[PDB]
């Protein structure tokens, strides 16, 4: 897909901002779902408000026409909404707009038809009930999986955007199931937590990378998704995060060479929740959240700004005579989950503490 390189750069920009903030925290977000939400929001924006959003998603507006960006997002959504993808992946965007605002019909039509998102009218005069209605939409949309997503709403809220993505992870290849034996996971030098570990001896798409100083393992999942796990060598996590590029990842995805290996793979479910106003502001997306926002494509008469923007991402695990290498994913590791048809980054992150709340 034409916009995959831009989404890859957005994934790295967002990942590196979060990793810079704290080196002890888990990171788990969807570059694809966040960018889709903000490209959608951009249809109701104009001038510097609009340009800041697309440049914030790593689209250089002097090189790529806007029509190709929206076509790229619509094609991506078509791929993600295919039956087999829908079996494992649920994605959605909820726009909550203050009642009594005269909404632009073209924006509502473009949101539903092009981005498959829902726009709702809500009473923000009752901030506790509005927060309940938003959370009920997310809970209904995720069949109970995501609850109390919006913990607090500002008193002056007139417009909220909620972006969610849920992935049911299951290995595509049938494997000889073993007991998930509890094993040590070295969070750091003095911290160890127990995790269910699946032990396997087989032919795996695994290699040790000199450039990245890491073991690199590629695994296939139901829903046309491939995960790439980077297990850094001792003291090389920062080097790994610094050296990652889109071209390096493409080379890994094109490789089909396999080798015998004894792997210890933790059966981990992961979640990430972000305040996009804070995170995206550091990437230069600020005007749409300010009093000066040009949201005249959403409402023509009244002033409007995006008061609240939240992202929630959830992954749950469903379910040679020479001694081969033994690789245990029993310490912090970085990951990317790619959609196979588009090569888009569905998820990106790092597991530091598997039992982190
Ligand atoms: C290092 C491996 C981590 C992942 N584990 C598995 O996929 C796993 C482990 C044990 C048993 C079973 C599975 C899959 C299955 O069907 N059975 C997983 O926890 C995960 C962690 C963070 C990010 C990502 Cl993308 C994913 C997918």
């Amino acid at each position: 897909n034409k916009i995959t390189p831009n989404l890859a750069e957005f994934a790295f920009s967002l990942y590196r901002q979060l990793a810079h903030q704290s080196n002890s925290t888990n990171i788990f977000f969807s570059p694809v779902s966040i960018a889709t939400a903000f490209a959608m929001l951009s249809l109701g924006t104009k001038a510097d408000t609009h340009d800041e959003i697309l440049e914030g998603l790593n689209f250089n507006l002097t090189e790529i026409p806007e029509a190709q960006i929206h076509e790229g997002f619509q094609e991506l959504l078509r791929t993600l909404n295919q039956p087999d993808s829908q079996l494992q992946l649920t994605t959605g965007n909820g726009l909550f707009l203050s009642e009594g605002l005269k909404l632009v019909d073209k924006f509502l039509e473009d949101v539903k038809k092009l981005y498959h998102s829902e726009a709702f009218t809500v009473n923000f005069g009752d901030t506790e009930e509005a927060k309940k209605q938003i959370n009920d939409y997310v809970e209904k949309g995720t069949q109970g999986k995501i609850v109390d997503l919006v913990k607090e709403l500002d008193r002056d809220t007139v417009f909220a955007l909620v972006n969610y993505i849920f992935f049911k992870g299951k290995w595509e290849r049938p494997f000889e199931v073993k007991d998930t034996e509890e094993e040590d996971f070295h969070v750091d030098q003095v911290t160890t937590v127990k995790v269910p570990m699946m032990k396997r001896l087989g032919m795996f798409n695994i290699q040790h990378s000199k450039k990245l100083s890491s073991w690199v393992l590629l695994m296939k999942y139901l829903g046309n998704a491939t995960a790439i796990f980077f297990l850094p060598d001792e003291g090389k996590l920062q080097h790994l995060e610094n050296e990652l590029t889109h071209d390096i990842i493409t080379k890994f995805l094109e490789n089909e060479d396999r080798r015998s290996a004894s792997l210890h793979l933790p059966k981990l479910s992961i979640t990430g929740t972000y305040d996009l106003k804070s995170v995206l502001g550091q990437l230069g997306i600020t005007k749409v959240f300010s009093n000066g926002a040009d949201l005249s494509g959403v409402t023509e008469e009244a002033p409007l700004k995006l008061s609240k923007a939240v992202h929630k991402a959830v992954l749950t695990i469903d379910e040679p005579m020479s001694i081969p290498p033994e690789v245990k994913f029993n310490k912090p590791f970085v990951f990317l989950m790619i959609e196979q048809n588009t090569k888009s980054p569905l998820f990106m992150g790092k597991v530091v503490n598997p039992t982190q709340k």
